[PDB]
This record gives C-alpha cells, structure tokens and sequence, in this order.
C-alpha cells in the first residue's frame, strides 16, 4: 500500500493477472479463424472483465451480442469465469458452540458464491458503458466457468466448441426475448410413416463435458427417428436420426426402521440432460420433452441392470454383495461364483430392494443448463415460488397443445422439493484415466468399510443430518473422499439435489402420451402372482347385567 | 434435419469429416516428394 509509495525502490514486482490476457488473445485468434472459415458471423464482441480495475473476486470473459427490438437496444451476455490457482481468496469464518467451548471453522469459497447480484450489476454497467449504450437492456444467457488446471496452449478444440455454443446460447436467448414459434410435438408427426423409438444403454466409462469435465453416467436413454421403409436405400448410412439423451445413475438410501417391506430404497439421480449434437437450437420446451424420457427407464426395471455383476472383472467398488453386511446374516453375499446367476439375483432384489424407484436431479446453477436449473431451484422454494411454477406450467402447456390442468394442479401441489443436500463437483485421477468424484456413493462407502457399521453410519450422517451444521458436513465429506478415493481429487463447483413430485412425473408422462406421442421399444417359476387379487373380504351371513344407580341428571 | 432449418440459429456445428482432407493433403505431398526424387512417374491420380 502506502509503504511502496513511501520508499519507492526502482523496479516492479507482481501486481498483475496473466491468465486473462492470454485467454483473450486465444479467443480473438479463434474467432478470427472461425470467421475466416465461414463458420460464424461478425456480429458479436469479446470483452475482458479485469478484476484489478473493477475490484471483483475473479476476472471474467464476456461475449456480448446486441440487436434492436422496436427501437430499443437489447444486449445478451454470456460471462465466463476465469478462476486462477496463483491467488487465494480470503476464507469465510463460522462459529459453533459445544458445551462450554467455542471454536472457529474456516470454510472455502466456490465459484458460485462469487457470481452474485453485485457482480452481475457491475458487469452489466461495464458492458453498457463500453458498447456506447447507457440505457440498453441487458439479459443474461448463462454463466459457464473455465476450470483451472487446464492448459490453454493445447486445448483449442474445447475453447472453439465453447465459443460456438456461447454464440448459440446468445442467439437462443435473443430469439426467445424477441418471440418465435414455440416447439410443439404436433409438428413431429412428419406425415411420412415413421415412428419414434427409445433405446436404453448401460455404460461404464464416464461421459465428458464440452471442456473435458467427466460426468458419471451408468444408464443412458436416447430417442431416435426410425425411417426404415421397404426398399430402404443408403445401407450402413444413417442421417442423424437422434434427438435427445439423458444420463442417469441409481443410488441406494436406507429408511430408518428398526430390526416385509424391503430395508433399502433405490433412488435414481439425473445428472445431465442434453439434445443431439446436430441440433444447434436450445429452447425451454425441448428440455421437458427430453426430461420425459427419464420415466421410461422403468419399462422393464432397466435401472437395476447396472447392478448385476459383470463376468471376468470385478472392480470391487460397485459390488452389490456388500448389501448383505447389515442383513439377517452378518457376512456378505459372495458373487463371482459358479452357482450365482440371475436365478436368485431377482430373489435378492425382491427381498431387499423396493420395487419402485425414486427420481432425483442434481441441479447446478453454474452448469451448461444454468438457465433452467436456476428456474427449477427458484420453483423449489423461495420468494419467487409462484412465478416460477406459473412459467413452468405455461411452458408445458405451450409444448403439446394445452389443457394440462386435467392432469396437474400447480395451485395445491408442489412441483419440486428441496432435500437440503449440497453435492461437491470434482474429479479424481484413477490409475487408468481421470474419473468423476461422484463415483463414491453409499454402496462404494459400504464396500470400502467391510464390517465396521459405525464408520459407515457416520459417513451417512455426514450427508443428510439436519441437526449438524452444513459446514461440518462439507468438512466430513471432504475428509472421507480423501480417505477413500485418493490424493488426486480436485473440486470444481457445487450442486444441489432435489426430489421431483411423484404425481408430477406421471401427470407429465400421461399428458405427453395423450397428446399424440407414440414411442415403441423392447426364467424359473416362483409362484402365482394373480391369486391374491380375488379375496373374500366378509364372513358368511347366517341367521343361526348393566346395573345402574341414581342419577341427578335424570 | 428440418428442425435446424425451422429455427436457423447462427453458427455451424459438426457436420464434417476431418480424417479425409488431411490424409489427401499428406498423400499429395508424398506423391510430389516421390516424383521430385525420380521415384515414380506422373501418370496416376489420387481422388477422394
């Protein structure tokens, strides 16, 4: 501060940020190359948001495209946060009390908390002043941070794809604000004698983001257009017949019952929702159409398919035999055996797993679909609860005609529910390749800790204890990951888990089914499952003291 | 398909094969080098 101005030794040290200028140069070169190859149009601008001369936590890159609507300028911005590992932000301190002693907890600050209302206000004012329009309206298009520990010198493809996707998002938000024809399933008939088919898939390698961020995905549900006519030409050649893709994985939760209902309940978590690669448009009405595919995974209990053991290898991280540790027998059920097969795998699932699953979503305010995750988070609960629900109902009505009131009543029925759970987002480098941090779940922790139930119970309480403070839960979760996974964990963000309403999913599915949507797709005896429906409730009908005392009332 | 032509957002994504043009360029350069060193004769053509 004033010490440097008080002594004034010749020469300058530090006092600069070097992960912004290089990124700006790279982005300018990429934009020039893309414009040269007739890939984009010279109608957008790239600007730098320096932290030094704006006094903000993190520098950012903003991509602004402006149009004119009825004489009123409109500017759309897609900020890109640029976290740096060379500087440390001050931590947040919290105090908790235990008996007669008080202590201080040093938390950590994520990217999400940096992007506050004041940050966006300063960014909008800076953009308005730079572009020469002081009173122009500014609309957000969805932030997307660039993860640290990424070398920009050899990552040109990811940056190029991110820039094109950002331009597409700006165009999408501008078109939505201007007002265009909504996307409806009535226009999907094609009037050419084709049908829509849904294909389920079981995967073992994680999916990848546009910047190489791994995403856990065990079950993948896709929707395609099947146009197989009689003498179909183009053998072995396919014309982009694919529309949607949803990545899902199942997790087990244990209900608190002391020891006929199964002890464990299976909950399915939706991680990523996206459209086809060929489709360059993203509109709100496609999101619900893509999300409707999640419910179709229960057609043949396909959510349990990843649980069955694979033949030849055993990673011992997702083993299902650990479920027997707390069963009636203390030991674990031994898979990988000649006798073990699907014959009693179904018996085990019937006797220890509830038949019906639970649907959950990992909403993220900083992901690719931030503009919908934020809306759903607002609809879950807060000051803006009625407006978000009304907007969602209006969008669902716009997709597929109307008359959604016959199946759902948003006035007296919650849409989304918040479970009060915060999930870290990170990646750990396995021996073979980089993986996702969310691979560690209840089953993984149970496998890691063979017989010590108390440690596992402590881990389980470290996730959803309502009494314990959230900072302590985050500390315990960060310690357990280090204990089990390894030393290569690198956190990147935060996410929140929410539970959909049970009736909402069924109502949405029935509404889409009734709206003219038709989707087609795809042993030892155990007993009579239909004899129990017919049972006599009544009993055969055949003809076949009380001493009292004085009462003043009567 | 018709969805892209129905909305028409600016910018282009995918829709190309990049393991053919580079191979063709490499083969043309190799053919030119071979012809220069008096290894072959300029009587054949390379097509994609």
């Amino acid at each position: 501060g004033g010490i440097n101005s008080q002594f004034t030794r010749s020469g300058n040290v530090q006092g600069g940020d070097a992960r912004a200028s290089e990124a700006l140069t790279v982005f300018t070169r990429l934009k020039e190359q893309a414009v040269a190859q007739q890939d984009l149009a010279d109608d957008f601008s790239i600007l730098r948001f320096d932290r030094d001369q704006h006094q903000v936590g993190w520098s950012s890159l903003v991509i602004a495209k402006q149009i004119s609507l009825n004489g009123q300028p409109v500017i759309a911005v897609r900020p890109l946060i640029l976290p740096n590992n060379s500087i440390e932000l001050p931590k947040r301190k919290t105090n908790i009390v235990n008996g007669m002693q008080t202590d201080v907890i040093e938390s950590d600050i994520d990217v999400g908390t940096v992007f506050s209302a004041q940050y966006f206000n300063r960014l909008s004012t800076y953009v308005q002043n730079t572009l020469g329009k002081p009173g122009a309206k500014v609309v957000l298009a969805g932030p997307f941070p660039i993860p640290a520990d990424l070398v920009l010198k050899d990552s040109e493809l990811q940056l190029r794809n991110l820039l094109i996707k950002s331009v597409n998002a700006c165009d999408d938000i501008l078109a939505l604000h201007s007002g265009e024809r909504p996307f409806t399933i009535a226009g999907l008939k094609g009037q050419q004698g084709e049908t829509l088919a849904a294909k389920v898939d079981i995967r073992t390698q994680p999916l990848h983001d546009t910047v190489g961020n791994p995403i856990r995905a065990d079950i993948v549900v896709t929707t395609q257009r099947v146009r197989r006519n009689g003498q179909q030409e183009n053998e072995f050649y396919e014309t982009d017949v694919k529309l949607n893709q949803v990545a899902m994985f199942t997790n087990l939760e244990r209900t608190p019952q002391a020891q006929t209902p199964a002890p464990w309940v299976a909950s399915v978590v939706i991680t990523d929702v996206r459209n086809a690669d060929g489709i360059q448009a993203n509109t709100p009405e496609m999101y619900w159409f893509a999300l409707s595919n999640a419910f179709r995974s229960t057609h043949g209990h396909a959510w349990a398919r990843p649980f069955l053991p694979m033949t030849g290898v055993a990673k011992d991280m997702k083993d299902i035999g650990a479920l027997g540790w707390m069963s009636a027998l203390r030991n674990r059920i031994d898979t990988k055996a000649a006798n073990f097969d699907d014959a009693q795998f179904g018996q085990l699932m019937l006797s220890q797993v509830q038949p019906n699953p639970v649907f959950q979503i990992d909403l993220n305010r900083m992901g690719e679909t931030a503009q919908m995750d934020s809306l759903q988070l607002d609809a879950a609960g807060g000051p803006n609860a009625q407006k978000a629900a009304a907007t969602i109902i209006r969008q669902i009505n716009n997709l597929g005609g109307g008359g959604f009131e016959r199946f759902f009543d948003h006035t007296t029925q919650p849409i989304l529910e918040r479970t009060g759970q915060v999930i870290d987002l990170g990646n750990w480098f396995d021996g073979d390749e980089k993986r996702d941090r969310r691979d560690l779940d209840n089953l993984a922790a149970l496998n890691a800790a063979e017989g010590n139930e108390n440690e596992f119970w402590g881990f389980y309480g470290a996730q959803l204890n309502p009494n314990l403070h959230p900072d302590l839960r985050n500390r315990q979760s960060r310690n357990y990951d280090r204990q089990y996974l390894g030393s290569t964990v690198t956190y990147t963000g935060k996410a929140e888990r929410c539970t959909y309403n049970a009736k909402f999913i069924e109502a949405l599915d029935r509404y889409l089914a009734e709206a003219g949507l038709q989707i087609t797709m795809d042993q030892r005896f155990m007993g009579n499952s239909v004899i129990g429906n017919n049972m006599v409730s009544g009993q055969a009908q055949v003809h076949s003291q009380y001493q009292t005392g004085p009462s003043s009332f009567y």
